[PDB]
């Protein structure tokens, strides 16, 4: 409890291409990079050699490998990947000193899943049975891992925005981030569901209705790079942002996320960009806090050519790589709230740095969410 040395650091990637932790999976164990994502619940792993892989699953060398005799489809909005559906024993190296046994979907056939040049291949989906696929009766990897073992059921993350960072399995690491924690409700165990229940740009409140902030929900989503906003307040969000970063100007596809924009080294002028505040519902009745991040978050590093990092949604708020890289997050699942602490590893600059601030009041909160 609250110290895991072991643990810490076990997170890497390259910017743009996610976060992955070492497991291996059969008996003898083989070794697979695999991305870290809170935002799906299904473990799955290259199974054949695709051309981007730099290593696949091999059942056939697994003695402990079982069979379950069933295929499942998977389509994302743009992606799809195939596989066939079994169990094996799963570890984490640099992770608790223990082994499960998992479901783990071989992936057989993918389009636009695996990234030509990135160092994972394969994805651990951290939510709930709710959203599992083929249906909720696939029992996801962390839910096998609390039922089988003494772990304690919960996780941290800290992102490390070339990039790095940990997950603490079955607990905190105190180290890893400065101040209070602070917790917000998990809505509902189906996505990590919270609810927003305040937005400023640099102080200034959006003053929305507070559900068009949870249209239709709000997820922390370590498996999606950008913030993403509901459309209507996409919208309201830039428009107060493009206001407030007037002073020099950028083209409107910049905005869009439809081109990038460039300056010139030692000298990206951070300063003209605003401060982004979501306040998050509170423990207590009436209570919330605020978590604060900045251009370093939302303006993404390319290669001084940036993405703006911040895009509308018809799938409602995602917490992003763009907020989870301010802060260490604790997916207290055995409580059932989401905590916030202010990263030790952020990026900053010497005039700001990410915040997370409480108690404040704000009453009606439970109209907020949507339904
Ligand atoms: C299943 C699904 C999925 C499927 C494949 C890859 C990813 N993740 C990623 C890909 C490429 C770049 C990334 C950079 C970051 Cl920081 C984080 N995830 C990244 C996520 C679908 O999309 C949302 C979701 N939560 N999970
Ligand atoms: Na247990
Ligand atoms: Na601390």
């Amino acid at each position: 409890r609250g110290s895991f040395v072991e643990m810490v650091d076990n997170l890497r990637g390259k910017s743009g291409q996610g976060y992955y932790v070492e497991m291996t999976v059969g008996s003898p164990p083989q070794t697979l990079n695999i991305l870290v994502d809170t935002g799906s619940s299904n473990f799955a792993v290259g199974a054949a050699p695709h051309p981007f892989l730099h290593r696949y699953y091999q059942r056939q060398l697994s003695s402990t490998y079982r069979d379950l005799r069933k295929g499942v489809y998977v389509p994302y909005t743009q992606g799809k990947w195939e596989g066939e559906l079994g169990t094996d024993l799963v570890s984490i190296p640099h992770g608790p000193n223990v082994t499960v046994r998992a479901n783990i979907a071989a992936i057989t056939e993918s389009d636009k899943f695996f990234i030509n040049g990135s160092n994972w291949e394969g994805i651990l989906g951290l939510a709930y049975a709710e959203i599992a696929r083929p249906d909720d009766s696939l029992e996801p990897f962390f839910d096998s891992l609390v039922k089988q073992t003494h772990v304690p059921n919960l996780f941290s993350l800290q992102l490390c925005g070339s990039v790095g960072g940990s997950m603490i399995i079955g607990g905190i690491d105190h180290s890893l981030y400065t101040g209070s924690l602070w917790y917000t409700p998990i809505r509902r165990e189906w996505y990590y569901e919270v609810i927003i229940v305040r937005v400023e740009i640099n102080g200034q409140d959006l003053k929305m209705d507070c559900k068009e902030y949870n249209y239709d929900k709000s997820i922390v989503d370590s498996g999606t790079t950008n913030l993403r906003l509901p459309k209507k307040v996409f919208e309201a969000a830039v428009a107060s942002i493009k206001a407030a970063s007037s002073t020099e100007k950028f083209p409107d596809g910049f905005w869009l996320g439809e081109q990038l924009v460039c300056w010139q080294a030692g000298t990206t002028p951070w300063n003209i960009f605003p401060v982004i505040s979501l306040y998050l519902m509170g423990e207590v009745t009436n209570q919330s806090f605020r978590i604060t991040i900045l251009p370093q978050q939302y303006l993404r590093p390319v290669e001084d050519c940036y993405k703006f990092a911040i895009s509308q949604s018809s799938t409602g708020t995602v917490m992003g790589a763009v907020i989870m890289e301010g802060f260490y997050v604790v997916f207290d699942r055995a409580r059932k709230r989401i905590g916030f602490a202010v990263s030790a590893c952020h990026v900053h600059d010497e005039f700001r740095t990410a915040a997370v601030e409480g108690p404040f009041v704000t009453l009606d909160m439970e109209d907020c969410g949507y339904n």
